[PDB]
């Protein structure tokens, strides 16, 4: 199908109790690798990347779509309904976390629960909100981006990731970062990092699992703090004792048994 074809997607398994796997900026579901080995006994799973992703056409990416998340979100409501889901636990790493609030404000019966990995409703700092980076630190990236995008990779790739700097999950997640066009790379960075979705959460009606490594990039562990303060729904809060904004994929020994225990688990 279309939609099938353009994201990407996978589906494993067969009846109703569903999971949904949705990643974040420069990486794709490959980031999951280490987390659906032990849901596939249980649930149906299903995988799929995000447009502009460097798994996916760039002749897809439509810059006016995308010029906010609920791009984002629509596609994913699209994948759901190709999918005839009538009700899944839905996983967010990082923008997907926020991709999913969003979907769940427009079509709350798609949704019974949504676990987030590594979610922020705000990046930027203002004088009563603690986001992570200063606009200038912002601009200061954009630049960057902009200028020498290889090299670009090469340096936040470990930042981001964390640990040991020549690790095979920094070597991938350079590798799926410089995957991306670069264009749509600067696009799609103004748009999440500039992102405000503070305003929205007292919304949420969905519960929501707040999971992040306490030691975090581009989320500040008050983050978690404010998304269990201000979402209008039942949710929980777990930072865990790991290193980097893709725990799931570079720290799995720690992080996928926390990560299960929010799946299988409700508030």
């Amino acid at each position: 199908g279309v939609v099938e074809e353009a994201h990407n997607v996978k589906v494993i398994g067969s009846g109703e109790a569903t999971i949904v796997l949705g990643h974040g900026f420069g990486t794709d579901q490959s980031v999951w690798k280490h987390l659906v080995p032990h849901l596939v006994d249980d649930y149906r799973v299903v995988l799929y990347d995000n447009m502009g992703a460097g798994t996916t056409n760039p002749d897809y990416f439509d810059f006016d779509r995308y010029s906010n998340l609920e791009g984002y979100s629509f596609d994913l409501i699209a994948i759901l309904e190709d999918l005839k889901i009538e009700s899944c636990i839905f996983v967010g790493h990082s923008v997907s976390a926020m991709i999913g609030v969003l979907a769940s404000l427009n079509r709350p019966d798609l949704f019974s629960k949504i676990v987030m990995i590594s979610a922020s409703p705000r990046y930027v700092n203002d004088v009563d909100y603690q986001g992570g980076f200063e606009q200038e630190d912002l601009n200061q990236l954009f630049e960057a981006i902009r200028s020498n995008y290889k090299a670009w990779c090469l340096g936040f790739a470990p930042l981001a990731v964390g640990g040991d700097m020549d690790s095979i999950a920094v070597q991938e997640f350079s590798r799926t970062l410089f995957n991306m066009r670069p264009d749509i790379a600067l696009s799609v960075g103004q748009t999440i990092f500039q992102s405000d979705m503070r305003q929205i959460l007292p919304f949420v009606t969905v519960p929501c699992h707040i999971l992040q490594s306490v030691k975090d990039l581009v989320v500040p562990v008050v983050v978690s703090e404010y998304l269990h303060a201000n979402l209008g729904c039942e949710s929980v809060v777990e930072v865990i004792p790991s290193d980097g904004h893709l725990p799931q994929l570079s720290s799995p020994d720690s992080v996928i048994p926390v990560i299960l225990r929010h799946i299988r688990n409700d508030i």
